[PDB]
């Protein structure tokens, strides 16, 4: 939504951490802790924050909580992104905490 100058490319962990720093206020996503860079989920906007990005993605397909805790769950074999014990609670490597931005990379579907 919106012509842009320059095209750009993101990705779901991006979206994240990008989320809180954008100048939105954080209501769907928190900071637990600044040190850990353990950041919460809110539990009520769970399906708001991924309704959002789906129809900013289009009307054709859907993104739904579920849908993304699959996408999510698969940086963890990685550790770009770390799960918690807690399903809502996850924390964030130095890489993805330092810099942020946008590149382009191959990868497989989920």
């Amino acid at each position: 939504h919106i012509h842009m100058g320059s095209k750009k490319k993101i990705r779901l962990y991006q979206f994240l951490l990008d989320l809180l720093r954008s100048g939105d206020m954080k209501d769907s996503i928190w900071w637990v802790d600044k040190d850990k860079g353990t950041f919460q989920f809110s539990s009520k906007h769970k399906e708001a924050l991924a309704h959002r990005w789906g129809i900013q993605k289009g009307n054709r397909k859907k993104m739904t909580y579920q849908k993304m805790a699959r996408a999510l769950r698969n940086y963890g074999k990685t550790g770009e992104v770390k799960k918690v014990k807690k399903k809502l609670t996850y924390q964030f490597s130095g890489e993805v905490l330092g810099r942020g931005g946008l590149a382009e990379r191959r990868l497989p579907p989920h």
